[PDB]
């Protein structure tokens, strides 16, 4: 039916993070940004739009620039508390299509895309029938690390919530998990 979209998830691995070489807090690697065109899908075309909310303890705030999509300038992220001693995570979200804004996570919930719905509550996405997202995760060194192998959980980063303009999928209150896939990192001297 036609307000039948299905959601599933967008995640980053643990794993794509290279080898880390060693004041604080400091990012010491970025994960590879990952794309998924159909965190909603399976409805009828509609006007629509992500927000995430995000679901790990803050620890912290840093200034970074995301060497992957399209980021110029600096932002302020915080630092998400995953459960390792010394560590946290910064997110970045955007839109599915290649020139959406990197969108910082930096608050208890912003719109991924469109971004223009964070300053106009009447903007949804032009007509389409699904909803993508394009996730970007970076580690954060909060003090000195040791070297050698550190374990890094699975995590939930956080829920995209699905809004609508027509109300009765804008009623299902529809959502996706944002995944931290877990791992091991690498850290030398």
């Amino acid at each position: 039916g036609p307000d039948d979209y299905v959601p599933s998830q967008i995640a980053v691995n643990t794993s794509t993070l290279p080898g880390v070489v060693i004041t604080y807090p400091r990012v010491i690697g970025e994960l590879a940004g990952t794309s998924n065109q159909y965190v909603f899908n399976g409805g009828a075309i509609a006007l629509m739009r992500g927000k995430f909310t995000p679901a790990l303890p803050k620890i912290g705030s840093i200034t970074y620039t995301f060497h992957q999509g399209n980021s110029r300038d600096s932002s302020d992220f915080d630092i998400y508390d995953i459960g390792v001693s010394g560590l946290g995570i910064i997110i970045g979200m955007a839109g599915y299509w290649p020139a959406t804004p990197l969108v910082p996570i930096n608050s208890s919930g912003i719109y991924i895309d469109p971004v223009g719905a964070n300053t106009n509550p009447n903007t949804y996405n032009g007509a389409t029938a699904s909803f993508g997202a394009r996730l970007f995760v970076a580690f954060v060194a909060t003090g000195r690390l040791p070297n050698g192998y550190i374990t890094i959980p699975t995590r939930q980063l956080g829920t995209i919530l699905l809004e609508a303009k027509r109300t009765s999928l804008n009623n299902k209150g529809l959502t996706a998990p944002v995944m931290l896939n877990g791992g091991r990192i690498q850290v030398q001297s």
